[PDB]
């Protein structure tokens, strides 16, 4: 079998490996991106396409223009379930034409040095002497299994998590997800009847009976073109996604027109923490593969692209050093940690208390205004919800004359401190990740026992 020199593969054309490559590119690397899709259809996983302007300013990722960019985005209008109160969020960012930023990124690199072969799956890890050392792959446009030898693999296969899986099972970089550590999510885009009110907002429909564990949403891509979808919590046994996005639709779209469909489908999405490690021997593992994911919002584009940017930094440290192993490619992890992991690990858990929470629970918090639209934002972003703003909470509800978990809320406010807290003191070399991941697993051990 034909055998090639690399110095990085990337397995992956997502926003995830695209970033790494775009990040990585202009700097004399041998470089080689695959994806098991045709060019024209690479980045079309389905997703909302909505993401923040903010990660693009604080990343040097290429702004989305002409075609590119469907409709800009002022904030997000979020509903009870009961349809009583609407918070409102103000934040920039686009809706995206998502595969067509994506190839555009992944031509530019091009551009820029990257090679990239389309129709392309990585079928087997070379793993050797504990390293992986780059990949067996199968090239459907060339019709050729060829051999690939990298320094540095980047994981970036989304949920299939389609070459790190076929690793052994005894590595860290192997790590599985609890089947209720994701949502399965569908989404369609539709033409309008009649001209969307406030086209700038999104809309993100709160309710726990049309879509247990997630949410709906109506997110304009023009005056009279929208993504709406919907996302509930896998692991539960809920019936068939395609049956709530049927029943429920007319609630969310009564407005759409279900002869102009211009797509349709749906996917997993990880609500979790990150990967305990995304780096190991000659391997980094980012976007969905590597769980970075908000588990709050769900929105995994932005925290994708930071997971590149951080895996592209790892990489050219690493080939300052010289040291591919896990420990030389270990910045990976800290610099994804301080950047979005950290907070990760705090809304993991606040995503699990408003799992559990009521439709009568949510109406009522919203209602009664428990925290402001500006403590939700800070919980958004920031991963924090102070002590303080979670007393005024407890005095807010105090008149609440029935079982609620919302009394709760103080206790879900330490855990999401301590678990931050333990993020901010991430391991500073492997030989402490066992140690501290038992430290996280304990904590949400005793998180879930609390809420049962
Ligand atoms: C319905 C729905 C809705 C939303 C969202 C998800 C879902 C399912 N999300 C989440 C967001 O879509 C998601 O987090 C990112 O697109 C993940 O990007 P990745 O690059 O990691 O994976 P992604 O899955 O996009 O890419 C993985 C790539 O790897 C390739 N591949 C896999 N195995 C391979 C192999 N062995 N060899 C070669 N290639 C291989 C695949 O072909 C694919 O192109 C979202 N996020 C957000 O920011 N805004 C939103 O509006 C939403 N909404
Ligand atoms: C409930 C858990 C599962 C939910 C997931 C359902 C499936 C989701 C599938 C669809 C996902 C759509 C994703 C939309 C993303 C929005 C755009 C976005 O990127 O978010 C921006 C932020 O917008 C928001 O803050 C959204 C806030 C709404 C969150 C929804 C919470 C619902 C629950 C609140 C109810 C409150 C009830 C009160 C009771 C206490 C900022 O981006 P960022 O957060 O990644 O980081 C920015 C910063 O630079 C960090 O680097």
């Amino acid at each position: 079998m034909k055998e090639l020199k690399y110095d990085v593969l990337i397995i992956g054309g997502g926003f995830a490996g695209s970033s790494a490559a775009y990040q990585l590119s202009r700097r004399g690397l041998k470089i080689l991106l695959v994806d098991s899709k045709p060019w024209n259809r690479i980045g079309d996983k389905p997703c909302g396409d909505a993401v923040s302007k903010a990660h693009f300013d604080k990343l040097g990722m290429p702004y989305p223009k002409g075609e590119e960019l469907e409709n800009k985005i002022n904030g997000i209008k979020l509903y009870s379930p009961d349809m009583q109160t609407v918070w409102t969020v103000n934040g920039e960012g686009f809706e995206l034409n998502a595969p067509l930023y994506n190839q555009r990124v992944l031509k530019e690199a091009q551009d820029r040095g990257v090679e990239i072969w389309d129709l392309t799956t990585a079928m087997k890890p070379i793993f050797e002497d504990g390293y992986v050392k780059g990949a067996v792959l199968f090239n459907r446009r060339t019709n050729e299994e060829l051999t690939v030898y990298s320094k540095v693999v980047v994981e970036a296969t989304g949920y299939s998590r389609s070459f790190r899986s076929k690793l052994p099972p005894e590595l860290p970089i192997t790590e599985d997800l609890d089947d209720k550590d994701a949502d399965v999510a569908y989404r369609e885009v539709l033409l309008t009847k009649e001209d969307i009110e406030d086209h700038d907002y999104l809309r993100i429909f709160i309710d726990q009976e049309t879509s247990p564990g997630g949410y709906w949403w109506y997110f304009p891509k023009g005056k009279n073109k929208v993504n709406v979808g919907l996302g509930i919590q896998g692991g539960m046994g809920y019936p068939s996604i395609h049956e709530y996005y049927k029943k429920y639709l007319d609630k969310y779209a009564p407005d759409v027109d279900k002869s102009k469909l211009l797509v349709k489908g749906g996917a997993l999405v990880p609500t979790r923490r990150p990967l305990y490690t995304m780096a190991w021997n000659g391997i980094i593992v980012i976007g969905d593969s590597g769980f970075t994911v908000n588990p709050v919002h769900g929105g995994g584009k932005g925290s994708a692209m930071i997971s590149g940017y951080c895996a592209a930094k790892a990489i050219l440290s690493a080939f300052e050093t010289g040291d591919f192993s896990a420990s030389g490619l270990w910045d990976m992890n800290i610099c994804y940690v301080n950047e979005y992991g950290a907070k990760q690990a705090s809304l993991d858990i606040f995503r699990r208390f408003l799992q559990k929470l009521s439709n009568d629970d949510i109406n009522y918090g919203m209602k009664k205004k428990i925290i402001k639209e500006e403590d939700l934002l800070e919980a958004s972003e920031k991963g924090d919800l102070h002590l303080s703003v979670a007393d005024k909470a407890m005095r807010v509800i105090s008149g609440l004359g029935r079982p609620s978990l919302l009394f709760k809320l103080k206790a879900v406010a330490e855990s999401m401190k301590k678990i931050k807290e333990l993020y901010l003191n991430y391991p500073r070399s492997p030989s402490s990740l066992g140690s501290w991941r038992r430290e996280v697993d304990n904590v949400l051990t005793e998180f879930n026992k609390s809420l049962s």
